[PDB]
């Protein structure tokens, strides 16, 4: 439970804070040369970190979609061998991929040929949406380093680097998620190839 009620805090948290840091921005986007070029570079600073936060909020935001619709396939079809292999039985693979991979005589080897394909594919899946987050966070995320060197009281940094700070909470958070449905997949392999060994031990008797 700590883990859904914890995701949606470290959210909620993540967003009122990341709107906050935007008006304090929106803020001196409002209100000697050496005064205006500091001044300048501020502004610069300033769009370069709305851009880097505007990424971010879209990847996360990516991400609980995914988790979303994701966790309905682990709910469903994957949630045991048993609806694995229902599945597969009402939706083949194309013919082509089947006789490829899975040219086998028994057709119950053949799901169970199909199910680790599927399988295999979700996990593909699921490693290429966290490689691209993975990407994303890291590709933007020092962006926010202007927001402590250009703070001014150590309370506002110390606010700063807290706000920094649920980033990565809300980051590893979501990390989990991915892991777990990696691991999910594992065991379900695991306890299908079980299912087909005792198959073959009430098959052979």
């Amino acid at each position: 439970e700590d883990i859904t009620s914890g995701l949606k805090q470290l959210d909620s948290t993540y967003q009122e804070t990341n709107q906050q840091v935007l008006k304090n921005l929106d803020e001196i986007f409002s209100t000697n040369e050496m005064g205006e070029e500091d001044a300048l570079n501020i502004k610069k600073a300033a769009i370069a970190l709305r851009g880097d936060l505007a990424l971010l909020k879209a990847n996360f935001e990516a991400n609980e979609l995914f988790f979303i619709s994701e966790d309905v396939i682990f709910k469903t079809y994957m949630s045991s061998p048993e609806l694995l292999l229902t599945y597969m039985k009402i939706n083949p693979l194309d013919q082509n991929t089947a006789e490829q991979q899975c040219g086998i005589s028994d057709k119950v080897l053949v799901l169970y040929c199909e199910g680790k394909l599927k399988i295999e594919q979700e996990k593909q899946n699921i490693r290429e949406r966290l490689e691209t987050s993975l990407k994303a966070y890291q590709s933007n995320i020092g962006g926010t380093a202007s927001l402590i060197t250009a703070s001014q009281t150590l309370v506002e940094s110390l606010k700063n680097k807290n706000f920094i700070k649920g980033i990565r909470k809300l980051m590893l958070a979501h990390n989990k998620v991915f892991l777990n449905y990696l691991e999910e997949l594992d065991a379900l392999e695991r306890s299908l190839e079980q299912s087909k060994r005792q198959y073959l031990q009430e098959r052979q008797s």
